[PDB]
């Protein structure tokens, strides 16, 4: 009567308020509709309105959305028919808001890293087991502090430990940051950039190893056919294992090979010669032989001279091929993956760095891919993604350790586009998403452009923490891909504050607008302060020093 | 499909309760194509039809039926699949040269280029 619900729809609650000051508050506040005790329905507020009757004081309209009903402290989603035209409205108390989030998850499995935006005092704990074992997607536009949330979750991930022992916990954290953002956020972490990390070229699969050395645009099927052939025979001779395994070895099979002998194989095939017997005869100081699958290993050496007065069938068709590989094998930017240390490294040492079980075991491994060239960025981010998945695949085989692969700027690796330069990372990250949940290898898509991420990869993640999203194309992409929704809270995305997040999913009890805790040590990236350097005087001695290094 | 004609070797993936028979009279008499990349279990699915065709026997007798499947396997992948089968590798199989025609005999022995 004084303040009464006048429209009870199963999705929208429209109530009558005579005066707000006596009623007590903003958009998104929680409302309780119960004049009868022992049961209540909790409704979040959509919007206010004012209808003027022109004969009395104006009545403030409050449209609310029922998020669910509470019975004896237990929150159940849905809208019951117990609501009647004689109902009462008043703001929900702090203890009833607390009971929505506190009672749903047990004390041991609570994982709190934020608080409600409407009321700071109430803290929202997410179900930690359901949050981490399932894939997470943290999308929010630039300037919204998205990387602060990806940090503050991970600082709470390391700090979440068992009470039995204090120290380095069970987890493992791998971050693929391009902006070098999380160096300051985790100072005790193990950081690997191009100058120290040495990936092996032979661990690349068939899809990965083709695009590292070739391009699909300027290479025909006959041009690549020797390249699959040349590596395949080089794999078997360097294979020191049992002969009962070597027949399964192919170009897709990750076994060690020497790339420089493959270059000599391509270069020698560029200079192949036909004799009077019409056979690719070959000459070296050890003897005289013909080109065959048995005697192809002595072709791999450099000191092989062609003999014959007539050219071969595949002669001269590989000079463009070998020079393409010749440029990459001494490309100084590709020294981390085709260098001398890549031949000398082992698979044990390769996985000892990415997992970081070395001299300084740390929870968090940072793979700074800023120095990686952009044409091969989608390959190193694909090789490591497969390697941790293969580590996760074989960790349960030797046990018959969850690893979070944080993908900073995840749309750069896994885009909606189907271009061949992003082909390697998109299908490998799909294997992390679709399959790796049961092997313990779980991911974290952190990106400021969610709409560039492919839908298949993005939808698999079921817990959706979102900061301010204000690009209209980004908003329509995320709001279409939602597993759950509450009426007027997805429209609040461009109006979110700094550090204020929207987190939904089956881990959290109810979708809500939360405020992530402020980072004591924020993920600040050290950059070239352009206006600070440009304000200084003209540096002239430093130009001569650069060219000498270049030369 | 008639009762004597039904040849079930699989079940629906979206509903495993229902069995999916094929017209086995029209299944084998017209040519079959099994297609799938490595690691897809295609060798298991290829073998499964061949066990079921072998086990497809009339109840009036106990023993061998009239199954005749000849396998050109290049990866040596179904030697362990069928224990009652005969495997003929190179030291046991014997191929006469005189049964080759002149088109095969020219390629096996000589080269026209030299």
């Amino acid at each position: 009567i004084n303040a009464e619900v006048v429209s009870v729809s199963p999705n929208k609650l429209k109530i009558s308020v005579d005066d707000l000051e006596e009623f007590k508050l903003g958009v998104g506040s929680y409302l309780r509709v119960s004049d009868n005790q022992d049961v209540a329905l909790l409704a979040i507020i959509d919007n206010f309105s004012i209808e003027v009757k022109e004969s009395q004081k104006q009545k403030y309209m409050i449209e609310a959305s029922p998020i669910g009903l509470v019975k004896n402290g237990k929150f159940y989603r849905g809208g019951d028919s117990l609501a009647l035209p004689p109902k009462k409205v008043e703001p929900a108390k702090l203890d009833e808001i607390i009971s929505i989030y506190s009672d749903s998850i047990d004390i041991n499995d609570r994982f709190t890293f934020s608080s409600l935006s409407l009321n700071t005092k109430v803290s929202v704990p997410v179900n930690g087991n359901r949050f981490f074992n399932k894939h997470i997607a943290i999308v929010g536009s630039t300037g919204s502090g998205k990387s602060h949330t990806v940090a503050k979750i991970l600082q709470k991930a390391v700090d979440e430990k068992q009470e039995g022992y204090k120290g380095l916990n069970n987890s493992h954290i791998i971050i693929f940051d391009i902006h070098s953002e999380y160096e300051n956020a985790f100072p005790n972490s193990n950081v690997l950039n191009v100058d120290t990390l040495t990936l092996p070229y032979w661990l690349l699969n068939g899809d990965e190893l083709e695009e590292l050395f070739l391009d699909t645009e300027a290479n025909d099927h006959n041009q690549r056919n020797v390249f699959r052939q040349a590596i395949t025979l080089n794999k078997k001779i360097h294979f020191q294992g049992d002969p009962a395994t070597k027949e399964i070895i192919s170009f897709h099979s990750p076994y060690y090979f020497d790339i420089n002998e493959v270059i000599n194989y391509i270069n020698n095939r560029n200079n192949e010669r036909k004799n009077k017997d019409n056979e690719h005869i070959w000459s070296d100081e050890e003897g005289n032989f013909k080109f065959d699958n048995e005697n192809a290993h002595r072709l791999f050496k450099e000191n092989v001279t062609p003999d014959g007065s007539s050219a071969g069938a595949l002669n001269g068709k590989l000079l463009n091929f070998v020079d393409r590989l010749q440029s990459k094998i001494f490309d100084k930017r590709l020294d981390f993956i085709l260098g001398e240390g890549s031949k000398s490294v082992t698979f044990k040492e390769t996985l000892e760095t990415l997992i970081s079980y070395g001299k300084d075991k740390s929870n968090i491994t940072i793979l700074d891919v800023s120095g990686v060239p952009f044409e091969v960025l989608s390959i190193c981010v694909s090789l490591i993604s497969r390697l941790i998945f293969e580590f996760g695949y074989h960790s349960k085989k030797i046990k018959r350790i969850p690893i979070l692969i944080v993908y900073e700027e995840a749309h750069k690796y896994a885009p909606k586009s189907d271009l061949s330069k992003y082909r390697t990372s998109k299908e490998a990250i799909e294997r992390i998403a679709k399959e790796g949940r049961k092997y313990g290898v779980t991911l974290l898509l952190a990106s400021q452009r969610p709409s560039e991420i492919s839908e298949t990869i993005f939808s698999q993640c079921n817990t959706f923490i979102s900061m301010r999203l204000t690009n209209p194309d980004d908003q329509n992409y995320v709001k279409r891909l939602l597993p759950d929704t509450v009426g007027d809270i997805t429209n609040l995305l461009p109006s979110l504050k700094e550090g204020e997040a929207l987190i939904m999913g089956d881990s959290i009890s109810i979708p809500s607008i939360v405020k992530i805790e402020k980072c004591t040590i924020p993920p600040s990236s050290i950059d070239i302060k352009y206006l600070d350097e440009w304000r200084k005087e003209w540096v002239d001695s430093e130009f001569d020093k650069i060219i000498e290094q270049w030369s």
